[PDB]
Parts: C-alpha cells; structure tokens; sequence
C-alpha cells in the first residue's frame, strides 16, 4: 500500500534515550522508515528548545494534505545544517527511535510509504 495507518507514541524530549536515527540525511530517512514499519518510532512535538536537545540530521513528519479515519496524511522531510530534503506542509513533530519510553499521547498518521 502507498499509505499505512500508524499511531505514533508522543515522547517528552527529556525522556528520549536515542536522540536520532544516524549520521546522514539518507541514513536517517532510511532508519525512520524502517522504525515506522517495525512500530519502533516515536514522535517529539517541536517547541522552543526541543531541536537543540536532539541529534541532526532531523527527520520531520509534515502534513502532506488537508485526514482519513482520523489519520493525518504525512510525509518525511530530513534537515541537516538548515537545509531540508523534501518539501511538505506543517511539522507534526520530529521522529526518534522508540526504545520503551512512556508516551504522553498518540498521534494518528497516514504515512506516505
């Protein structure tokens, strides 16, 4: 399927144990997609002071359209030293590995895969 319904655990930035997906734009997009497929991907909501507490390159989920069955359609955009790889809508948050952190909420998304 071109899209997959996912429910992403929303993590507090100070709880996150693994603060990024790797060391290159291509690696972090690769790893983010693998973790999204494996159900091992968390979401951190972006506010003042969040991104400097995480590791670049960043992987964002961004709204790709204006929401089937409650799931917002999203796609992945990576960022490294202020350059983004991808073009999409509003940021819903930054993706990180999930390794058992307790979430504060869930974000229902339809991921363009």
């Amino acid at each position: 399927k071109t899209h997959v319904q996912l429910s992403l655990p929303v993590l507090q930035v100070r709880d996150v144990l693994v603060r990024g997906f790797g060391d290159s734009v291509e690696e972090v997009l690769s790893e983010a997609r693998q973790h999204l497929k494996d159900g091992t991907c968390g979401l951190v909501e972006v506010e003042k002071g969040v991104l400097p507490q995480l590791e670049q390159p960043y992987v964002f989920i961004k709204r790709s359209d204006a929401a089937p069955h409650g799931h917002v359609m999203v796609e992945l955009v990576a960022e490294l030293e202020g350059i983004q790889y991808g073009r999409s809508g509003e940021t819903l948050g930054v993706l990180v590995p999930h390794v058992g952190e307790i979430p504060v909420a869930y974000r229902k998304v339809l991921l363009r895969k």
